[PDB]
Formats: structure tokens, sequence, C-alpha cells
């Protein structure tokens, strides 16, 4: 079916490890997508096909306005393309460059959007496990996006692929390599809420090595100006032991957010 010819390329949106995302328009309808390029020399060296595959199922199967539409992919002899939903306002990754900190309306707005996107996600029994800034997007009306599902897997689940980059969203039982389930995207969306109001994560350290130990202890600690209300719900998230981080639906009712959000369940 489709073809690079079929589209005319425009400005570089961002880069991952693998993606090489642009703005481009469909020639013959004149709509306007973001076109994800990976170079397959890539995916085989890495041997990374298997997780190419599975955000396309997963993201073109679910359908909800906090979750990136995909609508489908292509290839040649040298390159994969997926056809994505284009999110105009960026992402929350250079919102929070920009800005340093939010303030705690922001924060718990995202972070109602964030829960509703994985609750539904959750519902399939479907974890995401790689929820970061760079990873979520914000469409025409700065709502909140996740994207790049990539590292999505059905719970419960091992890993069977090598980790990349940071660890700094990444949960005890999961850099420790053990079994694990949904609870992984809840320590997550802890590491966010301290990130969004902070400006940095709460286990950010110098190495790799120490930020390990900062994880696996749970050592984080409070600025001063960071209220009773958002310090009761991220000490609840970051809870070493799995089943005793919150149902998703006691995130969506604790008293901070229904406080702060401008946004229902
Ligand atoms: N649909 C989109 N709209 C706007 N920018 C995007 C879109 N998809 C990706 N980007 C930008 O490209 C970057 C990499 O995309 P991503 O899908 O996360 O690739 P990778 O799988 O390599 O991490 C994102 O962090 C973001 O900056
Ligand atoms: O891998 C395939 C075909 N393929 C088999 N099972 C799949 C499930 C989802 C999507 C494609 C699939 N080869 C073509 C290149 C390619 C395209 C998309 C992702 C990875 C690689
Ligand atoms: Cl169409
Ligand atoms: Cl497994
Ligand atoms: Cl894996
Ligand atoms: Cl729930
Ligand atoms: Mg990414
Ligand atoms: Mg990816």
């Amino acid at each position: 079916q489709w073809a690079l010819e079929d589209f005319e390329i425009g400005r570089p949106l961002g880069k991952g490890k693998f993606g090489n995302v642009y703005l481009a328009r469909e020639k013959q309808s004149k709509f306007i997508l973001a076109l994800k390029v990976l170079f397959k020399a890539q995916l085989e060296k890495a041997g990374v096909e298997h997780q190419l595959r599975r955000e396309v199922e997963i993201q073109s199967h679910l359908r909800h306005p906090n979750i990136l539409r995909l609508y489908g992919y292509f290839h040649d002899a040298t390159r994969v393309y997926l056809i994505l939903e284009y999110a105009p306002l960026g992402t929350v990754y250079r919102e929070l460059q920009k800005l340093s900190k939010f303030d705690e309306q922001r924060t718990a707005t995202y972070i109602t959007e964030l829960a509703n996107a994985l609750s539904y996600c959750h519902s399939k029994r479907v974890i995401h496990r790689d929820i970061k800034p760079e990873n979520l997007l914000l469409g025409s009306a700065g709502e909140l996006k996740i994207a790049d599902f990539g590292w999505s897997v059905h719970a419960p689940s091992s890993r069977r692929t090598t980790l990349a980059g940071t660890l700094d969203y990444l949960p005890p039982e999961m850099i420790e390599g053990r079994m694990h389930d949904e609870k992984v995207d809840l320590w997550s969306l802890g590491v966010l809420c301290y990130e969004f109001l902070v400006g940095k994560p709460p286990f950010e350290a110098n190495t790799y090595q120490e930020t390990y130990k900062r994880i696996s202890r749970v050592e984080f600690t409070f600025p001063d100006f960071v209220t009773e209300g958002a310090r009761d719900l991220i000490s609840r998230l970051l809870k070493h032991n799995p089943s005793q981080r919150p149902m998703l639906r006691e995130v969506l009712e604790h008293p901070w957010i229904t406080a702060n959000s401008s946004k229902p369940s």
C-alpha cells in the first residue's frame, strides 16, 4: 500500500534511540502527520524488531483521547516507517525545560490525564513500562498523550531485552530484573509527579551505579516548597513493595488531585 513517494517530508520533530521523527504531509489528501523513521540495519543489530511490532499492534488498536494514535506502517529495503498522529504542542520534556517547574494545577491535571490513559491500558493488562517526559506529547488543546509503546507488554512479565539509557523512571523490581506487573507504571507516575513539581526526578544521581542504589533503597527527600498533599501522594506511589502502591482509582480520587486538577476522571 503506502510508499515514501506518497508523502512530502518536512521539519525534524525529534530524535530517539532508534526513531527519527519528521513532520509530513500526505500528497493526495494534504493530511498532516508525524512520520517515525527507523533504520533496518540498526534494528537488526540491536535485535529489537519485536519491540517495533508490539508498538504497531498496541497503539493501532487502542483508542483513547490521552493515548497517541498510530494509523499504519510501511517499509522499503533499508527503513521502516510508522504513520503517527501529529502532536503539535511538542513534549512534556520540552515544556519542563522551558518552565523549570510546573505549578500544582498543571501537575495535578497532567497526572489526572496520565492516570486516565493508564487505567484504560491496565484494563487490558497492557503495561507501558517506559513512561517518561520525552514520551509524553501535547495535543492542540494542550492535552497530554502517552506515546512510544515499544517497551510495552502484557502482565505479568520478566525482561528479556537489554536496558538502554537512564534508570530514572524504573521501579526496584524492574532494575533488579525480577518479575513485574501493572504496578510498575504506578511507580513511574510517582516519579513524574515529583519531577513535575521539583524540576528533577527524585533518584537522579551522577552515575548509573549511584542511581541504581538510590532506587533500590528508595532514597528521596522533598524541598520545602512541596506541600503536604503532594508529599502524601508521592510517598504512596514510591513504595518498594508493589502491592503497597495504590490503585489508579485511588490516585484519581486523592484529595490533592481533586483539589488541584482542572480535568475529570
Ligand atoms: N507524533 C509526534 N508528534 C510530535 N513529536 C513527536 C511525535 N512522535 C515523536 N516525537 C518526537 O520524537 C521523539 C522520539 O520519538 P519516539 O517515538 O519516542 O522514538 P524512540 O522509540 O526512538 O524513543 C520524541 O521524544 C518527540 O520528541
Ligand atoms: O516484521 C515484519 C512483519 N510483521 C510481522 N509481525 C508483525 C506485527 C506487526 C507489524 C509487522 C509485523 N516485517 C516488515 C518490517 C516491519 C514492520 C513493522 C514492524 C517491524 C518490522
Ligand atoms: Cl484517511
Ligand atoms: Cl517474560
Ligand atoms: Cl522485555
Ligand atoms: Cl483503578
Ligand atoms: Mg521515546
Ligand atoms: Mg521506542
